[PDB]
């Protein structure tokens, strides 16, 4: 499956692909504005995600630092990032359909689009400006805007026991992008596309 990943920021990305045992692809590879970047991703990848690192350094063997979504501080993203990280979430090829989400869970950096280029379904958005509005016990220093279970490592947030409800917090993410997840058991707003759909991520797509 291909997915495009079109950086429409004014600033630069380092886009992040990963399964969170392997990379997708190459992994990362820096976008500046406007820059796409064409990814090809397994038939099956089961819990793949996608999402944009902030303010990175990296040296000529790709090692270094992002203030966002870093990955173990690789350029080519092996694992899954660190928060506060917008998620592009999917799985292909399973029992004949994909499923595709975005998630605030492991909070909010960059707005994003996800959305199919084939037939069959539609695409979801959170755009935003989830960090302008983010409460002050949710922001992060280094940028972006943490969920509560980042910041205090509850059950309750974290939905560690499997049983959760909403919180002040979770229903600010999900007042912003009402179709982006804002906690684990929240409903569900996963969307159904036909199997091997190709697909487009947009950062800042507005």
């Amino acid at each position: 499956a291909t997915f495009e990943i079109v950086n429409r920021c004014s600033y630069t990305v380092w886009a992040a692909a990963s399964k969170g045992d392997a990379a997708l692809d190459a992994g990362g590879r820096q976008l500046n504005s406007g820059e796409s970047w064409t990814i090809n991703v397994e038939p099956g990848t089961n819990g793949g995600k996608i999402w944009a690192r902030t303010d990175c350094y990296f040296d000529d063997s790709g090692s270094g630092i992002c203030k966002t979504g870093d990955c173990g501080g690789l350029l080519r993203c092996k694992r899954f990032g660190r928060p506060p990280t917008t998620l592009a979430e999917f799985s292909l090829n399973q029992y004949g359909k994909d499923y595709i989400d975005i998630s605030n869970i492991k909070g909010f950096n960059v707005p994003m689009d996800f959305s199919p280029t084939t037939r069959g379904c539609r695409g979801v958005r959170c755009a935003a400006d989830i960090v302008g509005q983010c409460p002050a016990k949710l922001k992060a220093p280094g940028g972006g805007c943490n969920d509560a279970c980042t910041v205090f490592q509850t059950s309750e947030y974290c939905c560690t026991t499997g049983k959760c409800g909403p919180t002040e917090y979770s229903r600010f993410f999900k007042r912003l992008c009402p179709d982006a997840f804002s906690y684990v058991l929240d409903k569900p707003t996963t969307v159904t596309c036909p199997g091997s759909s190709n697909y487009r991520v947009t950062f800042c797509p507005t």
